C-alpha cells in the first residue's frame, strides 16, 4: 500500500534546489505516500511539539505539573520569544509555556521546558519510550538549528516523525485527556498558515508544528488532518538544501503536502 500512485516530488525538489522528504499515512486503510522518508533532516523548532507531548506524559504521573508557576530572568529571553517576553515580570505556568512553545515556537519557553525534562537526552529518552528509535535531540537551542550537511545531530526522518505523531495524537502513547490537550495545542498553532494548512480545505480540522532553521534551505512542518467523512491523515514534510545561504520555501512545503494528499486519494 506504499506509493500506489506516483507523484512528481523529484521535479518539485529540483525546482526548489534541494531535497524534500515526505511521509503521509491514511490511518483508515494504512496506505502511505513516501519520498526520501527514511533520510535524516534537521528538526529545527519542530522538536518543540514532541517536547510538549513529553511534558503531558509526565503530567500523567504529576497531577500538579501543568499548573506549576515558572519564573525566569531576562537572561532566559533569547531571540524569538514572543509570548514569554510579555510575562517576564510575572512568570508563566508549565502549560502556558508548552502552549507558547507549540503555537508561537517560543524559544525561551522551549528552553525552560527542556530543562525540566532533563535536556536533549531527556526528550530523546521520551521518544525512545514510545518506540521511536530514529529521533535524536543533542544540543540546546540556537546551535541545534545549524543544519550542517551530513550532521545527524538534532535530526529525525519524515517517517519517524509521522509515526510518533500518530501515536501521540491518535494512538495510546498518551492518556485520553493528555492526548486531546496535545491535539488542541497543535490545532491552535499560529505559524503554519502557509505550509501544510495551505493545502487543507478550510472546512477540515488540522493541527501542526513548524520548523525554520534559517540556513541551508532547511524548514519543515508536520500535521494531523481530519478530512470530513473519513479517517484522519498524519503527515510530515521536511526540506534542506546544499548551500548555507540557500533560502527555504513555504510554497514548496505546501505543494509537497498537496502531492501527498493527492497520492492518498484524499479529495481536497
Ligand atoms: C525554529 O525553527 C525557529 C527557532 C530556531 O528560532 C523558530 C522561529 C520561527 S521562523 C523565523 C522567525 N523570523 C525571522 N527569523 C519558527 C517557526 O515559526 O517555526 N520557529
Amino acid at each position: 500500500l506504499t506509493n500506489l500512485v506516483a507523484e512528481p516530488f523529484a521535479k518539485l525538489e529540483q525546482d526548489f534546489g534541494g531535497s524534500i522528504g515526505v511521509y503521509a499515512m491514511d490511518t483508515g486503510s494504512g496506505a502511505t505516500v513516501s519520498y526520501r522518508a527514511e533520510e535524516r533532516f534537521p528538526l529545527c523548532s519542530s522538536f518543540k511539539g514532541f517536547l510538549a507531548a513529553a511534558v503531558l506524559a509526565r503530567s500523567q504521573q504529576q497531577a500538579g505539573l501543568l499548573d506549576t508557576p515558572i519564573r525566569y530572568g531576562k537572561n532566559a529571553l533569547v531571540p524569538w520569544s514572543p509570548i514569554s517576553e510579555k510575562y517576564l515580570t510575572t512568570g508563566m505556568t508549565v502549560a502556558e509555556l508548552s502552549a507558547a512553545a507549540v503555537q508561537y515556537s517560543d524559544n525561551a519557553a522551549a528552553n525552560l521546558l527542556l530543562k525540566e525534562l532533563g535536556g536533549p537526552a531527556g526528550l530523546t529518552a521520551f521518544m525512545r519510550s514510545i518506540g521511536d528509535t530514529t529521533f535524536r535531540l543533542d544540543r540546546w537551542q540556537l546551535e541545534l538549528n545549524s543544519a550542517i550537511p551530513g550532521d545527524a545531530r538534532d535530526t529525525s526522518s519524515p517517517r519517524a516523525v509521522t509515526e510518533s505523531l500518530q501515536k501521540l495524537t491518535l494512538g495510546s502513547a498518551l492518556a485520553a485527556p493528555q492526548r486531546q490537550q496535545f491535539v488542541d495545542w497543535l490545532k491552535g498553532n499560529t505559524t503554519g498558515n502557509h505550509r501544510i494548512r495551505a493545502a487543507v480545505p478550510a472546512d477540515w480540522a488540522v493541527g501542526d508544528k513548524t520548523g525554520t532553521c534559517g540556513v541551508y534551505g532547511t524548514a519543515n512542518d508536520y500535521a494531523v488532518v481530519w478530512p470530513t467523512g473519513r479517517a484522519p491523515i498524519v503527515l510530515a514534510v521536511y526540506t534542506r538544501a546544499p548551500n548555507k545561504d540557500d533560502k527555504h520555501s513555504e510554497a514548496v512545503i505546501a505543494a509537497a503536502a498537496r502531492l501527498a494528499l493527492e497520492g492518498l486519494g484524499v479529495n481536497g
